[PDB]
């Protein structure tokens, strides 16, 4: 089974979790806890840029967000069924990685650009990213965002949505149609079990887990 | 058959890898520049760019942004993206280590005057102690011509595009990595790519002052 190597907190691997857990596939996290763990893994010869998310999946040492989900998506066939399908997947979730990738970054960013930042996540989401995905649903009326069927598209979507409920749950409000799609995939049972107490589902990251992160990088 | 049609700004910036893969596909294109405000106000207002940014690109029916959904459509419609899910995986890895490092690249420009020299002391040592090793030492694990699979992939395609890049701002920076240079010469020399680095192709210059 696949052998999850990260630190205990969500960071870039959260969202490989989350697919994982969506597609019924159990997996082992072997958690880094201190510098010392990570050079023991760069030593080794596992990371090839010296970098973790790193995933051992099917004889390989998969580093780069990018290519696990990508590889992942594939195998358990959440990536659509053809490259015009995976073209439109890509569009969408690459548009959800730009919005998910400015809310991971706001703890770390300097104090004095923090109340900005924030600020423009907020009518980012509500002018360009939450309109953009609406109107997809709104378009065809099916139940998921591609090919009538589920895909890594939905699952990243419905990640995101739970991250922006914890920035300000009024966000969503006048979106109906994601409401709608959150509460469905939500509701599908591998979902719905990673969503319960006790999955590998990694809380919000305070600070202590914040410093223990800068002290291995 | 209608050629596929890529809105940008008259730049590299985050267009120019897609007319790498594109021209080294032999796939002929049009582009349409942006050049005003209400030119890329035009588009918006058109209903063409889902983010309401470019880079877009009109290509078998639909309007593809950003980069990764450009890149990845037209890497698999055109036979560069590995033949099986495993050789993605490789190719995935590979090019998303030369995005991390084309992207600090992309941003020295329009990074604060105090912290340029910092940044740029960064770039330099990342590329000597971590990227540049990396794939000297896929090319020299197999000792093949090209990086995955013994055939021309888009991980050639997007690492020789940064080679070039990296020349740019230090020539010393690869002389201490003979495969690499190798691979930039012989890649340079495939006729669609020699066309495309030859005048009077899409390829793009440097950024200048008037490009900002
Ligand atoms: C200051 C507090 C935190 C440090 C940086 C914020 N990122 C993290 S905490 S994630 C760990 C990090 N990995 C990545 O950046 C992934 C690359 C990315 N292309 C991908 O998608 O995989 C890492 O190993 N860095 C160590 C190092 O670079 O020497
Ligand atoms: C930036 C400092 C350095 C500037 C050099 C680069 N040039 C630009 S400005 S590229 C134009 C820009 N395009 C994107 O950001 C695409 C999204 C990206 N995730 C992709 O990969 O596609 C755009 O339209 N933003 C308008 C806006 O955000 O309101």
């Amino acid at each position: 089974k696949p052998k999850l190597h990260y630190f205990n907190a969500r960071g870039r691997m959260e969202s490989t979790r989350w697919l994982l857990a969506a597609a019924g596939v159990e997996f082992e996290e072997k958690f880094i806890k201190s510098a010392e763990d990570l050079d023991k893994l760069r030593n080794d010869g596992y990371l090839m840029f010296q970098q973790v998310p790193m995933v051992e999946i099917d004889g390989m040492k998969l580093v780069q967000t990018r290519a696990i989900l990508n590889y992942i998506a594939s195998k358990y066939n959440l990536y659509g069924k053809d490259i015009k399908e995976r073209a439109l997947i890509d569009m969408y979730i690459e548009g959800i990685a730009d919005l998910g990738e400015m809310i991971l970054l706001l703890p770390v960013c300097p104090p004095e650009e923090k109340d900005a930042k924030l600020a423009l996540i907020k009518e980012k989401i509500k002018n360009r990213y939450f309109p953009a995905f609406e109107k997809v649903l709104k378009s065809h009326g099916q139940d998921y965002l591609v090919g009538n069927k589920l895909s890594r598209a939905d699952i990243h979507l419905v990640e995101l949505l739970y991250y922006v409920e914890e920035l300000d749950s009024s966000l969503i409000s006048s979106f109906p149609l994601l409401k709608a799609l959150k509460t469905r995939i939500s509701n599908l049972p591998t979902v719905k079990k990673f969503l319960q107490p006790g999955s590998p589902r990694k809380p919000p990251m305070d600070e202590k887990s914040l410093e223990e992160a800068r002290k291995i990088f």
